[PDB]
């Protein structure tokens, strides 16, 4: 099989509300669309959701390393090859996870359709049946969460996610207050968005939430601060989870060797795709590392990525994709059954792409071959 | 899909000559080979062949294992889900990796034919090309060695692994013989296999082969000393290679913390098969540390799916897989273009089975279902 | 003060011939050169030229995410607050140094134009008067190399800085083969681009280099593994100098903690400019490491910013910033007192742009106010 | 430019009120000024205050080193670079970091001055717009430290910082007596100057501290001690500072190493002057210590000095130099808006000197050229 061509589609995805979290507010989400043509008239999609604040892409940026720098090296090249086509695309240039992943998600779609298959019966089978799907509340005063999670209660929601980080005294403030609100049932998880800084600050925090019965805090300090951490885990009984802190394996291997860790956040979107994603989840394994697999807000095409990473492992134990129902338009259909999420059993990444609403959302394009 | 029966044939395999290592002689080799029945009609082989000394299981031990323990737990289980095939097993019983691996190479080779596809696209894809083919020279004396040596050597050979262990200042006297005997070009390997024991002898031996440009020493040690093998490394700067010390993540885990090792020789009788291979791979790659798919003297079967694992990786660079060409029948057609392997494009493990070679190698069968 | 608007221009400058080394060979060089414009009429150029081997930045990249990422928030902000410059484009984006580094550049250049005085006296004063050259042998034959050291030899050249690493038995090669052409009073230094991938290699080539008195060897293993790097500094009587394998201070500080190296280049395009150079040099000096100021191919912009660094800091003892004599057309005016530079007195970068020079290079461009 | 004299004032500056801490008491400050001259005319004040317990400088000591071993040096010398004079200074003299400071300080003056710019801006721009001001209660019983915080209560005071260290008993005797007196909104933080000597001593006193809510414990053990201040952070969760155990790069390296602090407290004094307290401040930063600009009771000359330092570093979060505000005569300017501090935009160090009120508070001098 061989690449033909490859479209690339800057589009921006719209929010029924602002998503707002520690380093920023969002009103809608740009993402880049690729859809690549084979030699065999098997077509894939792939997606590129960049977070200029963790990997340093933007979306213009992406679709131009894309354009210029790895679509160009690929055409002619066997999508059926995942290992090689990374080892290509590394090879023509360092980083650039987001770019990547667009383009390892098509070639797993590919793959999937070329066997008639699901992607996650390429990378293990199916391993799950399903997961339950967590609330996230993004950052509000101490009663406007208490209240946003009052309403998804009662639509069966099990757990939610409490986005926090703007003021130590103040994050405190708002999760009593929901923890208060939902009794003492509904699991709770709290993400700061490196907004505690460093240990000091966080370890301060902790002392005051040891009551509420927090299933873990995610990235409290700064992400380059692995060594933090793994200073906090010395220090502290509640779980804990990095998310920006962890990208490639090149942070997974220093988390391993300073135990700065209990679980992983890991997105499609930080460590290049699919394939990248698997690797991380064998090596989080072999450490004992709960591993989750989460994302940037997505469509349904890097959020299915997502959900098949996660439906084939045994280490992933949570899951954190829920961009399509926070869209008030997709270009593709992932179906939930809120409150959990199953797979279906069709090819590739079991979705149907939308061409009308693909191109009504596309500011801008190209093609190449 | 579903498993409907699996028979079990305990075989042995004629050797041309005895091969000899550290730790006994062999005239032949026992081995278990399994058929895996599906409803769909497809059919899977696979192969567990046994080392006592290395992971404790034996031809007849692995043989009922698998009768009745492993088998009658995958009856109506699916194939398809390598994940949730290895997960039941490991629920079943621990360890015993010969005897899933038997089982997990039928899956894979069920998987391959039921999408028309060789094993290797199921685990990433084809990377490799072609392997060179290294020519292990058993245990024998400084002359004969340095002649069987001289021999493969005009048939296009480039590199050797002599196996040696009996006594430091014998098994010296064997290398510089045959170094000396084939120049300064041919690429020349030695395996001790737990020979020396301790660091004490393994570091007295390595002074007096500096001069010699040994490519890398294998386990020099007992097996279950990783701290002598890092001790070592920490006073050599000639390249180490676990084998024996390695069968599982656990010992990888290990292996890592460390530092005890620049490489590895992953087999997949010692770690349960193809899937839990291409998972050591990816820890190894995380540490930066080169691996080999080794194997124990398997047939067609086995040896097939360790190049299936070999040809997928990037970071395993070297194979050690010579099994079907030291055997004066094979129960398999794996073919070498000595001195290098190429895998074609066959299906599964693009292998044929001679039932009635099968049958003739057969001491006893059962079938269960 | 303040930014009114900003020019981007996305250039190419021509190579009297191909640079070659481990990862790529160029015939010329992307980059991309920044005219910064102030509400006082006061204007400042810097540049960025991305290596997508090094930082997964990329020559339309930089273009794009200074376009529509930096730039529009830096208008109306004060290029003389260089700290707050920099809070304001890390807050927006993680990451991407080469385009940071590009606008710390035209800030400094604004910096000591409106105090008329030369960069290096905004960052700690004049301490050097000048630098020995040395000349960057690209990869070629080992007599290929051995004669272009020759003729540099006979125009005052003391010291050369051999690019190896596609073949250790090659690389090795090569050395004595200068070594011996150029008698024992040459300063020779040895850069393989992490070509020679691990420790177990790196050791075995430095076994053979021992006798060829080098004065250092630059990242020999991959970038991302700073434990090989201190591994490999356990063992051996060679210094060893990191490149690839820091950036920014998140990798300073891990090398310190590890004692991975002797010395470090450090590159504007890979920290992001002048102001993090400085604090790369304050970190590299409190724990005794010496550091150097290297550099990708860069015009006289980005050459000179390097060398401000370097002429105003104790601890940088090298400098290789060669580019304006590789090009044979310089947006810049940078004079170079072949063998030796010395930097003038005149304000800024002390530089002078040539605008029909610049046009004429440019392949696209944009202003953004 | 080139310095042509450097007049030495052996002054006293006169405190309202005797202050008071753990190791001694002071009923003025003994201070030395500097006056340096330039062939331009240009000339720049600084400052050494000396303190005989923490580096091991007196009035007099300081005033001699300068007079027969640092200022001969220096005449001559250019005061523009920076980096060449702490050269010298450190070539002719190890340590004596008051009497350096001194120097530092003028020549910043002078450099400032020079390019008619404040001297913030010639070390980074400015970053911060102002920072509160927290009020020092010395040494005092119970009642008379809880009713000295009343006070400035009412007058804006936010924060407070208490002094104790003579005995556990007491000092907490002292904390809660101020706490309750100030309500749970006033920040406080508690320096015990090295009284609790030990990490047995002050883990016992934390315990009795915890519903306190202290911001941080400052330097609780004997300076020399890092061990147990690492020891204590083990077992603490109260943010911890270190004071008198840092004073150049080279304890800071062994803080970061052994990961001995929350933050560190530098003082111009104690480094060395502008200069050297900004490579501390890039340092800390690398191990994401926060950074706190401390001092002895300074005049205008040498606060202003640290403020500079301060205001433009994002990593010091907090300041503590309120000399000129505790004497009742100072021969600078520095205006206070208490309850903060905002700099001017005047150059140098933005102050004028009384010569009269210099004059009068000089006990002996001495101009060497
Ligand atoms: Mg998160
Ligand atoms: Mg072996
Ligand atoms: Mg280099
Ligand atoms: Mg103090």
């Amino acid at each position: 099989m061989k690449i033909t061509a490859i479209h690339l589609y800057a589009i921006r995805l719209p929010l029924r509300n602002p998503f707002v979290i520690s380093y920023g507010s969002y009103s809608d989400m740009p993402s880049i669309i690729v859809k690549m043509e084979t030699d065999e008239g098997i077509i894939g999609y792939g997606e590129g959701v960049a977070d200029d604040h963790v990997t340093g892409e933007s979306w213009e940026s992406t679709f131009h390393t894309l354009k210029h720098t790895l679509t160009p090296a690929l055409i002619g090249q066997n999508p059926m090859n995942i290992e090689k086509i990374h080892d290509m695309m590394d090879n023509t240039i360092y980083g650039v996870p987001t770019a990547k992943a667009a383009i390892d998600i098509a070639c797993f779609d590919i793959m999937g359709k070329k066997l008639n298959q699901p992607v996650y019966q390429l990378i293990g089978g199916r391993y799950h049946e399903e997961f339950p799907v967590t609330h996230v509340l993004s950052i509000a005063d101490p009663e406007n969460m208490a209240e946003e999670a009052a309403s998804m209660i009662q639509k069966g929601y099990q757990s939610f996610k409490m986005k926090v980080g703007t003021n130590v005294k103040e994050d405190v403030k708002r999760i009593e207050a929901v923890r208060e609100r939902v009794g003492n049932d509904i699991a709770i998880r709290v993400d700061v968005n490196q907004g505690w800084k460093n240990s000091a600050n966080t370890l301060t925090a902790l002392r005051s939430l040891g009551h509420l019965n927090i299933d873990w805090i995610e990235q409290p300090v700064i992400a380059d601060d692995i060594d933090a951490m793994a200073h906090i885990r010395s220090k502290t009984d509640l779980p804990l989870m990095i998310d920006e802190g962890l990208k490639s394996s090149r942070e997974m291997r220093q988390i391993i060797k300073l135990e700065a860790a209990d679980k992983v956040n890991i997105k499609l979107m930080k460590c290049g795709g699919i394939y990248p994603a698997v690797k991380l989840a064998h090596q989080a394994e072999m450490a004992g590392i709960e591993c989750q697999v989460g994302s940037m807000v997505e469509s349904s095409v890097a959020s299915s990525a997502g959900f098949h990473v996660a439906f084939s492992k045994k280490i992933i134990t949570s899951v954190e994709l829920t961009g399509p129902l926070k869209f008030t338009k997709d270009i593709g259909n992932l179906h939930y059954d809120v409150p959990f999420i199953r797979l279906n059993e069709k090819p590739g990444l079991g979705i149907e792409i939308n061409e009308d609403t693909l191109q009504e959302l596309t500011v801008f394009q190209d093609i190449v071959r």
